[PDB]
């Protein structure tokens, strides 16, 4: 016989259906710190990597697999057909290029029919920008319900923020809760009433935070959470880590069935003052059915008015979109 | 009082000295999965980024940062001048010199020996007791340059070596066989990339020696041909400059897996690159992998293994070329 | 309207099922340590306890439900009633008899058959898909009784077997190397406890066979006495008893790590019992232990080890013996 | 030749101070549960293991080292000696005496102070930089006792207070709720136990405050009794004892998540026992929960937690009530 069938006798060959497997669509320097951060957390026991551009793809699924001793996922494949997603439980798609949104939107068309094609009971997770109009395509385009679509939204610009009020107060980001919501990116809402450390509300110690009467101008702290993508963009010419990280932690809560809560984009309609079909980020608790719930944060009339601008730009936008 | 004074009452301000620092020096595809791997593994209380380049180095850094919410390493910082990485436990250099050989008249052990001539008396003068951990190419001649210039007793200065080369073995191994890598054990050794050893006495499973199975593993009448996993190694190094430019996920997880030994004192064996003199009639000042005991002192003891003599014979070949080109070097 | 539908606006309700279900039965010393090892190990996303004594069913659980925010299993639930152990992926069984002044372990084995007459079936009804991974003594004979009694395919019966006497055997080899047990390769296999084999020949580090550096390793002529390292892994499990009343973590991590590789479909090789009628000349219905690959199928595959003819003897003379109890027992 | 040296060639004979260590000072069930927690979460490269009775001492010891295969903390050790805790960054307090059928708390106290001043003194023989982070109960007063006896600042005496409290109140408020302990915050304040705190102005998910949106919450004519979640917390206390005997996981589990903030610097905020004096018109040397940054010195900074007029009444009497105990103790 063989070396193998010398060396090891077999019981059965039935092999199954992966169990805990998810596929990164986009292996660009966001997929593959998705991948990595994934990995490195034990969340799945399959991992499939789709991409067009072929040399990479095979590439970086090889460098990966090429760490296996020092993980513990058992199979890794990658591939442009979407054969090699089957059956995967989450699909995070970091792929992409206002003509901007339109060759997203075309490229989405092509990808997510084939998701959902292999993985039809998938949650879907967005990442691609810009990733609250690209979760209302995902969710427009794969028919889901709402909650199996879930879009990146401010869970970064939350982190970020979080780790800048941390290295204002010298306490770890973990202690330092403050909650950005809305629309991701430059019209993002730091929502300073939820702004604490140990549940003592910094609102209510310094009534003036975060308006232009405060002191100590807090406003700053939000403020730098944008300039921050422009620089590290400037600096490195692109962001990778600490999206990458966050994109794991919502894929832990998912896959683990946390409920957790997490700062993410999800259907908005019916809040705020919001009659429109746009995604907007909102505390959500995530587990293994997606987004279940969603917290109902008291907003003020101004807070609650750059969230109703962001639904109506975002709807504009969407509304002359071609699918 | 400002907001920080009224939330917070300071019983102190001392100290602050870091207890399990870790330096990555050179911040490309290869550090700075180094750097992350190091971070999901929690293995520092403290990590330091140094590089030539500013704002590649500046943008690393706050990436790394802005993911602080989900590590346990509280303090990331960054910067030319080596006073970031003052009290390194460890620090592991990752620098070297462009792939396209016209940036420079010098040949790529000249001029990442230059590179060394600058990083390490700099990393000596600010964590004088640290391990160094050289990832650099060639490795192996990188390692020795790293000890001749350091100064550091031979333990301390530990060579990536014939790690990478190890794990991508194993990999193809569990493959052939539909068994973890976890579980399938072999060594490569020697110089690390296309000179290297696969030592075929060691391969098995529980125990079950592969060569005692079937004698013809690894040699050319073998009709599985099992000699060709150890030339896939070599083979899957080009192919995937080829495909993606550069190799980081799999190099960047071996490295976390010593830092892991050392940093936890665990005395595992790893196969790296240590000062082999002494051993297989060697006689040189070079380094070579073995398998190697790490922890907390770097390399503490190494194994001795029992080579073939045509393994011998290969290792002993690269020892001459190393030396015979270590031996022009000038410091 | 709650606090919790004004804090918490719903978008559905669907009752879920755990996707990644363990059930340990029995919450004694033994049950309790896998159940914290494998909580620490995010194996599962559900985990069910099950027992006859109510009360301390009850605090065990609430014990561990306590300290959820530590943890990243949402859900811990126990009863005496089978129907919290519905689709659990693995069971593990830790149930057992107190063995009485003057009672042998032949009496015993009678006493822990009735007990599983009680909960294998009860098992199989709630999830007849779940590897079953059985602990109880003595552990050869009461993985038979699980197989016997579930109808299960060998595949998905596994006994606990020679895993922590090879834990212990690696433990104690480590310390007289000075390396880490994972770095100390080493398998005890056949019948766990008094009568298992230490197979000398695959002992080894980093592939370097210890037997072949000291042939009368293992043997009388052994002037540093290898043999009793074996010994000392059978003397060291009535000195726990002894000392402490019971052994519980060693067992428990021990069990987790198995846990591991099933839910994770891992594929490692682990030393644990398994029906081994058909090799070494054994024809009888026995499970013994050999190295096993372990995955989301319970055991698809095993290692055929070489024994020499003093060890297949041994695993014979085992084999007889388990049968030789097993053909009196009362199902 | 030893076969050791035959296979091992030793670069150096070792050893450094131990760097990362830890010592758990009575190994009863919270002692344990401790030991384990912490070795499972990598926390120490050396963990010391101290009691009085000796055989317990020894099998609990050889019971952890033979799960060393699964575990990355490679140095184990025990002694009624406490040499064997030379060089602890960490101390852990666990000793106690058995409290007896008609015993009061308050002889308890007395009874657990002559054990104190055994096992201070021989603590800070050893370890004279060490942090000293007390369990035993009752542990505000326990925790002065160990500050006036070892001589140590501040900072570096740290009392498991209230930790235990607001774990236990998080899991319940989680229940509630339908969502995970970590995403429901909810402080547990002042005195261990019976007579703790629960602050209800902080209580909250994502930053929305629960009072804000309730106020009855934490009142009497609150028709959803959320006040009934702090009862539970004490009822539960009590009720664990008498369906199991004691309590171990929960508290194990939470003294672990303390030990990662210190041994990692990690500078987290967590509910502990801190020295109160000069706040809440507290004007006695007593030990009171409030949030604490904890990190490599101990307590550094505590949270100044604005408190309604009858929660700091509430301080205030348990201030009182400690203090007029103490100033009783016999030293
Ligand atoms: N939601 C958030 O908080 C953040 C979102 N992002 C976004 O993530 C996206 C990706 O970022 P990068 O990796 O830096 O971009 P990238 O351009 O480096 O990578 C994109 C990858 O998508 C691939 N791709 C294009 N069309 C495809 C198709 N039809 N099927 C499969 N793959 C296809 C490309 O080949 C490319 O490899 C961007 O849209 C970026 O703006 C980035 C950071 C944060
Ligand atoms: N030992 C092994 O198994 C492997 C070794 N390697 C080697 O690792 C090295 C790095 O790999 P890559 O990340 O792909 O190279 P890279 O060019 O992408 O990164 C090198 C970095 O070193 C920096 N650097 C140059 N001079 C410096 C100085 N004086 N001080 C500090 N930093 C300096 C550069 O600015 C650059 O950022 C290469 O030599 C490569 O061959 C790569 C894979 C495996
Ligand atoms: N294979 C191995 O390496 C090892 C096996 N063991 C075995 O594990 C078993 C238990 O060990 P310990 O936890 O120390 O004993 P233990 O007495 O502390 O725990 C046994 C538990 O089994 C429970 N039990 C009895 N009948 C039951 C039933 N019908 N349903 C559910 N639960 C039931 C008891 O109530 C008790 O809680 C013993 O048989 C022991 O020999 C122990 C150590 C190692
Ligand atoms: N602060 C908190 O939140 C909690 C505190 N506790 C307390 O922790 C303490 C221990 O609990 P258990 O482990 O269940 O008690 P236990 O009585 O089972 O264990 C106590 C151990 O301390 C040892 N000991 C006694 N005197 C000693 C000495 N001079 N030196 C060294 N060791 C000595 C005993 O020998 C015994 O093994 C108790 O006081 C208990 O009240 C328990 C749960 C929670
Ligand atoms: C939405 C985003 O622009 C913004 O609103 C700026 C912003 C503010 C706050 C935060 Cl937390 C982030 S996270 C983040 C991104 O979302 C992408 C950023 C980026 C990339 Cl990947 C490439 C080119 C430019 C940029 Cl700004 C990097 C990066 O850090 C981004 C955008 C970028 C390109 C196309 C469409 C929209
Ligand atoms: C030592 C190496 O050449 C070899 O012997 C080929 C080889 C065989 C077997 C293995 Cl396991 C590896 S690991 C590995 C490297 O060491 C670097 C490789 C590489 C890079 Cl980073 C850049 C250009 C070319 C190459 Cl081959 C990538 C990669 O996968 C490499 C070398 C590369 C550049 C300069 C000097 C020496
Ligand atoms: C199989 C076992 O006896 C042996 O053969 C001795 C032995 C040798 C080597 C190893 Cl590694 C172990 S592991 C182990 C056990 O399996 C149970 C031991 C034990 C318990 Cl839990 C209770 C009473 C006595 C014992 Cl020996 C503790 C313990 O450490 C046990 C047995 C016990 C009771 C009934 C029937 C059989
Ligand atoms: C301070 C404590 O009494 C209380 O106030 C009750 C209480 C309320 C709320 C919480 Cl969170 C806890 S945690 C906890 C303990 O601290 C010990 C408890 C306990 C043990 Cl270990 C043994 C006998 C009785 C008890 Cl109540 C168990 C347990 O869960 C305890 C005490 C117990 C014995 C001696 C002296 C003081």
């Amino acid at each position: 016989a063989t070396l193998k069938d010398q060396l090891i006798y077999n019981l059965l060959k039935e092999e199954q259906t992966p169990q805990n497997k998810i596929t990164v669509v986009g292996v660009g320097a966001v997929g593959m710190a998705c991948a990595i951060s994934i990995l490195m957390k034990d969340l799945a026991d399959e991992l499939a990597l789709v991409d067009v551009i072929e040399d990479k793809l095979k590439g970086e699924m090889m460098d990966l697999q090429h760490g296996s001793l020092f993980l513990r996922t058992p199979k890794i494949v990658s591939g442009k057909d979407y054969n090699v997603t089957a059956n995967s439980k989450l699909v995070i798609i970091t792929a992409g290029a206002l003509n901007l949104v339109q060759r997203n939107v075309n490229i989405f068309k092509f990808i997510i029919p084939n998701v959902v094609k292999y993985s039809p009971n998938c949650k879907l997770l967005i990442v691609s920008n810009p990733v609250d109009i690209l979760t209302y395509v995902a969710w427009k385009i794969s028919g889901f319900p709402k909650n199996r679509v879930i879009g990146s939204g401010c869970n970064l610009d939350s982190a970020r923020f979080r780790y800048l009020m941390g290295e204002r107060l010298g306490v770890h980001p973990l202690s330092c809760h403050g909650w950005v919501l809305g629309e991701h990116g430059d019209s993002s809402v730091p929502v300073w009433s939820g702004m604490n450390v140990a549940g003592v509300s910094l609102k209510t110690l310094h009534p003036d935070l975060g308006t232009d009467k405060d002191k100590e101008q807090w406003k700053e702290v939000h403020k730098q959470v944008v300039e921050s993508a422009y620089e590290v963009i400037k600096l490195k010419g692109y962001t990778s880590w600490a999206i990458g990280l966050s994109v794991a932690d919502l894929a832990e809560s998912i896959m683990k069935n946390l409920r957790r809560v997490h700062p993410v984009s999800t259907m908005i309609k019916g809040l705020y003052g919001i009659k429109d079909d746009v995604f907007l980020s909102v505390p959500c608790i995530l587990g293994q059915n997606g987004i279940s719930d969603l917290v109902k944060v008291t907003l003020t009339s101004e807070e609650e008015a750059r969230l109703k601008k962001s639904a109506d730009t975002l709807w504009g936008i969407q509304k002359e979109l071609q699918f």
